[PDB]
């Protein structure tokens, strides 16, 4: 049932995959591992393979490897990276050293599909509609990305979009103001105010919050969604957070529709829906799908959602063998797609 590997050395790496991946070329490397384009023979795909690098170097590598694949088994979802194959040179647990990761090749992320152009409202509403479903299917599995930006967004020639966690082989300017103040208790919807960045930035040609520095960044946040009301404030435990907040000039929030001029009026809804500062109060990835800006998309019964996902052993403190030997149970169990 083993497939016949192949030896082949890129970029000074020894790459050893089964003979169905074919016309290795790199994409890229770094501390993670190394990327190859292939063309997978057996589907007719070209894929990405990507060689783990220290995978079980470390008790936290292989946790890190073993979070990593079991996260990638789970999501299975058109608008979310997942798993076309994994597998490992090794025939044993003994001689299990390398973990390869094979996926659709990607050619492209956000930012160079629209180029800090403006986008039609058409297009807008179709990519946002795909990233609110991918994200749907992730806070369904008890998981927030933190991290959605144009360069975790990889979009095809189809403008067809999934979610990256990684990229392809600044940050602040997508991240909830609740994360960029300490406050040590956030939700699902700090990812509906990137999507709302980013919406924002799609629509407008421009960067909506690009602030200069951490300090910087909050307040053009602030000068927008307004500094935080009564009821916000009641939910601050912190004396010197509130603190923080009175010291800083109280502004009112802005009136969207005076601020994306010229905006599908829907588009100016759903935005001030994303861009609440009360994170309690901004709307989720579910009912945004919902919202009429998304008419010509919304399908209730093709927005699925994931399975329960165990993440259990994020609380565990394991030795390295004992990691690996649960990512070679996971590579060994790998169920290709249908
Ligand atoms: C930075 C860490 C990365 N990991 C992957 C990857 C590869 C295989 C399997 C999995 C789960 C992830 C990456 C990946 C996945 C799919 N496609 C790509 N493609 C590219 O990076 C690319 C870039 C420019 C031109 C052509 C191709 C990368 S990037």
């Amino acid at each position: 049932e083993r497939p016949t590997f192949y030896r082949q050395e890129l970029n000074k790496t020894i790459w050893e995959v089964p003979e169905r991946y074919q016309n290795l070329s790199p994409v890229g490397s770094g501390a993670y591992g190394s990327v190859c384009a292939a063309f997978d023979t057996k589907t007719g795909l070209r894929v990405a393979v990507k060689k783990l690098s220290r995978p079980f170097q470390s008790i936290i590598h292989a946790k890190r490897t073993y979070r990593e694949l079991r996260l990638l088994k789970h999501m299975k979802h058109e608008n979310v990276i997942g798993l076309l194959d994994v597998f490992t040179p090794a025939r044993s647990l003994e001689e299990f050293n390398d973990v390869y990761l094979v996926t659709h090749l990607m050619g492209a992320d956000l930012n160079n599909i629209v180029k800090s152009q403006k986008l039609t409202d058409d297009h807008v509403q179709f990519l946002i509609y795909q990233i609110l479903r991918g994200l749907k299917y992730i806070h369904s599995a008890d998981i927030i990305h933190r991290d959605l930006k144009p360069s975790n967004l990889a979009v095809n020639e189809d403008s067809e979009l999934k979610i990256l966690d990684f990229g392809l082989a600044a940050t602040r300017w997508y991240r909830a103001p609740e994360i960029m103040l300490n406050w040590m208790h956030y939700n699902q919807t700090v990812d509906i105010w990137s999507v709302g960045c980013i919406m924002a930035e799609l629509l407008t040609g421009r960067t909506l919050f690009p602030g200069t520095d951490h300090i910087d960044q909050l307040k053009l946040i602030l000068r927008l969604v307004g500094t935080p009301g009564a009821e916000l404030l009641k939910k601050i435990s912190s004396e010197s957070a509130r603190n923080y907040i009175q010291s800083l000039t109280q502004m009112p929030k802005m009136n969207f529709a005076n601020v994306f001029i010229g905006a599908n009026p829907l588009a100016v809804d759903l935005l001030e829906k994303m861009l609440v500062l009360d994170s309690d109060k901004r709307i989720t990835a579910a009912q945004a799908l919902a919202h009429a800006y998304f008419a010509q998309y919304h399908d209730p019964d093709d927005e699925p959602v994931a399975d329960p996902y165990d993440q259990s052993f994020e609380s565990r403190d394991l030795l390295i063998d004992e990691w690996k030997s649960l990512t070679y149970d996971e590579v060994i169990s790998f169920v290709p797609p249908p």
